[PDB]
């Protein structure tokens, strides 16, 4: 039992924090105001190491564990205001790079993986459908086996990075008899005949992180573009979501550390009735809640990632961390706004934008109600 | 003890609801998207009766009580998506029309009141300052008595309607010896020398409801433009805030009724795992919270306004209603977003915009921490 | 819309309050300490009017509506510390007297009803079973039709008043083919062969309100002791629970009014750090929550009972009031303890005992989770 | 960063757990029912090691750190239902043994310390007064210096173990000019002239853990019985409370682990409506809250104790852990009762007694409002 980072981990965190502050946070306000995802800046971040994670040196990666990867992402969330870009980059890492590395054939990895790890190519993960959100294994897109590969039809929605992606990691049914056991995963390139990528659909939350629908109209998928074995697509999706929930969520821990520092400074400086507003217990009690939340969810995050790195079953731990981080990120965003009062409306300071950016954290990679269902199942309550 | 509306009250509510749906809600999505406050549409709403409240027939008003006025505003909040326009109109009524009617001289009312009641003129209330928010009686703007009236200097911030107002109801110290007893109220016209109205300052919440700063540089206020007696400005401000907290807050009760209907319809229609999502208790428990909140805060609102109409001391009741409505409006906005999941990001449906519009309700007219301080004082805990 | 009591209602409340203070609360501390239910005192309360409710003058009652009955019970909850006795009396009224009056034949009412209304006889309602709590229509006790009546077998648990009852209102299946439509209700006398009333089972909550199990071993029920029609027992039980949830819950509104007055007095009188503890916002914020809860749940209670008296469908309103009153009674008990600190441990003052007495309010007459299921069904979420 | 116990720590926990189950939990139900604190059993627990903590081998101790000591206490809280005895023992360790070891002279330690570490003698800590609870440095008891020592007068209340203690660690003012700097600490023996120990005062929470008032009437304290330096009594008290809040609170973490296991088993076994009640999300969502709380507060506890063992400033960490453990212990007690419904009233199972035992955890060693004030001060909000 030890609660210090190693020297190596401290160096990883500090280097990522410096890059986030000195590279990505530069001119963030202009990109945020204009709703710009700068692909050239995204690629520099990818190549720095944010697209690497556990990938081996063979493919340009850093062989990091889950805890190391989470520390880099926590630093990114604390140091850069451009959380939409950070979310886009981390989705590419956790839901696209990592499954290709963990399950792709040698041929597929040799063709695509280093390009994704360096950001030469941007990827999008396409699983969710109009009638398959939480009930993902109800997906209806079909990859019908045929001579030489598959014929793919269907529609995916809510696809982060789709408007800017060069490749798509898609999940579809190769056996409509089954749910989970009937899904396979495939890599398809932008421009393939029959792949219709929709225009960006605007949103107020994470507003410069592009998403859109994609429609498959009779796409031919060559056999060599299947990721993993036939029917393994549910397991591949599940594994990718463990990585996304475990490490991507660290963004919001770093964002909460930043928010709490801003909120503490204001509560010490702003005076009403002849005293700092932090001296009123209505004000300080909320700030203490923010502090309590930050410390608890950071420890839960670190333990979930450490358990994964030890080879232990961390599924419940990752569901608990994803739930706590996202709940605490939203609640603390509300508490920071309450601390500032009318001053919270300022768009430069961005407290309201911060709350908006935290709202989807309770939805992405499985809603928090679904996290409770996962934990309930691990506790024996779904037998 | 009776919980029905009278026939007259039902007619007032239904007429206001029809106007909100059939006039104001028409083309609201375009104005919301473009961040437009249509002054011509605002004036039609004012003249319909939303700028009338308790004003007598002599000045074009309807002699409504607080409960009647709140019902009209509740209908407005349920029927029109353009809550920024509705907030702007209700601020003009509660913080400008009503104090002028209740405290202005015959001469001032004869010159200005009917124009404000018909919306011929738009008014803004200017009390808050950089160093006087919750601690309003710390305001530093000074109206120094001089031959013929006053010399006014100072700065006001967060002033709803300032960029579009023709007249300003301003509060300033006529005696810097005192706080509350040292404030007077004045009506000043747009264009008076020394009145510098700032450009609109954008915000994400209530985004088409304009606000800005105003600076007074050596303005001469003629004696006849003082509203009420010298030093009564604190009492006038206080009375105006009772009306704003009591009736303007009804907007958010009507908005919660609308939100709950939308949320119920979706939870019945959207299916996952082979059933409507409303069949999962994680989903329905939040919707029941929304229902419980709506019923409780509507009754608290109605009782506060009824008590005022009976001539009873309703200050604690109004503080309790303002606190409950705004807390419940924010919490229910969060719960509706959670019900919809990724579907909540759609900008046309506007669930995220609705949450943004509810966030300032816990701040305007006195924060909810200040409402607790008012209630504490009424309960004898601040002696 | 009116929020005053009538003169008649004010008189009912005040007379009940005086009886609760001047009769029942006398020597309550001794009975509470010794865990005594004084049947002679219970009978005086019954005869005063607490066993009357809506029963007609023909049978000794007062023809009160639900709101009148709730006011009497609210006064009882505020004026008497002996809430175990009050709960016992109100269970007899709402679950035994009222169904016999509403559904019993002329012959059964002529034999028993006036005796129950005067408290000459004490009754217990026996519905719950080991395997039928929330799922009450799963009850397994059987009243098998036979020549002359029925043969009754089964076991009931959690039966308030069973150790002191002279008569039992029992629910059992007359058709094991059905659930709700298969239940009938019967009145059986203490001492009937085969009726085995268990010894009192102690509890820490409502500790002097006796309950026990009852076992039926081949009881013969004569035909004339069926209450209502064959198979109407589910409807009779349901109606009785509407009365119990609607009016019995008023006990806890009166108890919260008493608790809040005690808590306010202490927060003004107790000083630490040179000021009354009510001046610290951590302390006052909880007391304001208690006040907000009291006002909201009293209005919800009154509206539910008024709607019933108007002949409107009040089922959702009664479920909402039962849920809010019991949740707020428990939360406010916790908040009063927090206000007093170590002083809350005093057994004479009884703040901890008060919390214990409120704990079962979230369980009796249907748990609060079941109240949410009822409200969900009324909102169309259980179709 | 590592989240495993060492082999030594696992052995400490497991040995303490076995002793708690196989020695202390034996016949606990009888002692709980009769409100008995068995001093002979208490002494066996003390001698086993529960009175040792950090005390050196010289005095019979085990030289444990704070984390080791907390693990032993967590095991005690999980393994023994007799939490009143466990609280009594841990108060003696943390508030009496530890300050004597850390601050007492060689002469005082040689006379008393090994006897306290073996439980040969029981000690009580007497700091709180009628007018000095949270505001402890307002204590009014006076130890007036005189020839040969001090004359002690005053009154202490809420003193755990006073009715059974052989020695008292008392705090009193040696300089009524100052608060914190004016307090000194002393050891006095039962039977000293002028020491009047009150009779046990009963309570419903921790009901077999005796407490009482003590009155000092002109007690002569010889100079050699002062613990530490003159005026160091505030620092000694503060240090003792760090140990009590840091390690004694582990009792409630172990109790929550036990409660959660009991609650999970019931939610799997109890069926209504044809399924285990754990399958209803209203039920499982609360159990998941219990699980989330247990994991978070155990990690916060372990980190606070580890930081203390590393020589770091752990004051904020200990205040955060004491607050979270006690809040989560109370909330989880409420949630377990809600899970069981009417079955929670059973006195043998003791769910209601468990809630009662957790209620004072939010008060002892400083209320949770005071913990927030400590954290606020550490965050710079009390400057
Ligand atoms: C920012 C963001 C980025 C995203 N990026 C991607 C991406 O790149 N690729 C991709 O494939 N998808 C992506 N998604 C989609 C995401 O996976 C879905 O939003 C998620 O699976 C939830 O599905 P849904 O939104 O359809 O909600 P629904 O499943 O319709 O849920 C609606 C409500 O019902 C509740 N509910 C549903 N089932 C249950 C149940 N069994 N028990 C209890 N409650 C239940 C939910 O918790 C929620 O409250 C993204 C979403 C967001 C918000
Ligand atoms: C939508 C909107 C419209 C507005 N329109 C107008 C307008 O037209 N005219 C106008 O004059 N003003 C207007 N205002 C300003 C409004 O009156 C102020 O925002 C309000 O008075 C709060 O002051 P503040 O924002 O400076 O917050 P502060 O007073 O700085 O409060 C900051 C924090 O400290 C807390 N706090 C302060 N004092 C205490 C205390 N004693 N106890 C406990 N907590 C305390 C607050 O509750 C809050 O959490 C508007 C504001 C909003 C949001
Ligand atoms: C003070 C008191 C007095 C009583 N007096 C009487 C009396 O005089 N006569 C009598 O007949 N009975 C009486 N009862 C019993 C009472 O009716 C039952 O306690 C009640 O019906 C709940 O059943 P249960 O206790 O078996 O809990 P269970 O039904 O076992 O419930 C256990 C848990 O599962 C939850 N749960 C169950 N089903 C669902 C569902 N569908 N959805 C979500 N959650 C669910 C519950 O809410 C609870 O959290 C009394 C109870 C109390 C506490
Ligand atoms: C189980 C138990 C065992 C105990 N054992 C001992 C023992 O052995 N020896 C001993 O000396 N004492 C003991 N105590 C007493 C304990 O130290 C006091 O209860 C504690 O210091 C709180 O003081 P109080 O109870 O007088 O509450 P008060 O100080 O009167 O507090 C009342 C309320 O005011 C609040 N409050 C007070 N000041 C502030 C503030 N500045 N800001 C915000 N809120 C504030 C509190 O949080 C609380 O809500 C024990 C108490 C308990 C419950
Ligand atoms: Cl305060
Ligand atoms: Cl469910």
């Amino acid at each position: 039992m030890d609660f210090n980072l190693s020297n190596s981990q401290s160096d990883i965190y500090e280097s990522a924090y410096r890059f986030a502050c000195d590279v990505l946070d530069q001119d963030a306000q202009t990109r945020i105001s204009q709703k710009i995802l700068s692909t050239e800046l995204w690629k520099k971040a990818a190549a720095y190491g944010f697209a690497h994670g556990p990938v081996s040196h063979q493919f340009g990666g850093s062989e990091l564990g889950a805890l190391d990867t989470a520390l880099m992402i926590e630093a990114l969330g604390k140091g850069s205001r451009d959380i939409g870009l950070s979310f886009s980059l981390c989705a590419h890492l956790c839901a696209c790079v990592i499954p290709l590395y963990r399950f792709g054939s040698s041929e597929l990895k040799d063709k695509y993986l280093e390009s994704l790890v360096t950001g030469k190519l941007i990827a999008a993960n396409a699983a969710t459908e109009p009638d398959a959100g939480s009930d993902i294994y109800n997906m209806q897109a079909t990859a019908q086996p045929c001579e030489g590969g598959y014929i793919l039809n269907g529609k995916k929605i809510f696809i982060t990075n789709a408007p800017i992606a060069d490749v798509f990691i898609i999940y579809a049914k190769t056996n409509p008899d089954h749910g989970f056991l009937g899904v396979s995963a495939f890599l398809i390139e932008k421009g393939t005949p029959g792949l219709n990528v929709g225009e960006v659909i605007p949103k107020d939350c994470l507003s410069n992180c592009p998403w859109s629908e994609i429609v498959f109209n009779d796409i031919f998928i060559p056999q060599s573009q299947r990721i993993g074995m036939e029917g393994a697509g549910g397991a591949i999706f599940h594994d990718s979501m463990i990585w996304e929930k475990g490490c991507l969520s660290a963004l919001f821990v770093g964002g909460l550390a930043r928010l709490l520092e801003t909120t503490l400074e204001y509560a010490k400086a702003r005076q009403q009735f002849g005293k700092a507003i932090g001296q009123f217990q209505s004000v300080s009690n909320r700030i203490i809640d923010m502090k309590l939340r930050l410390e608890q969810c950071r420890l839960m995050l670190y333990r979930a990632c450490w358990k994964h790195d030890q080879g232990q079953d961390a599924e419940a731990d990752i569901a608990m961390s994803k739930l706590l981080i996202s709940e605490y990120a939203v609640q603390s965003g509300l508490d920071a706004i309450q601390t500032f009062g009318g001053a919270a409306m300022d768009q430069e300071l961005g407290l309201v934008r911060h709350l908006l950016n935290m709202i989807p954290s309770r939805i992405f990679s499985g809603t928090n109600d679904i996290q409770k269902e996962i934990i309930a199942r691990k506790l024996g309550l779904r037998g």
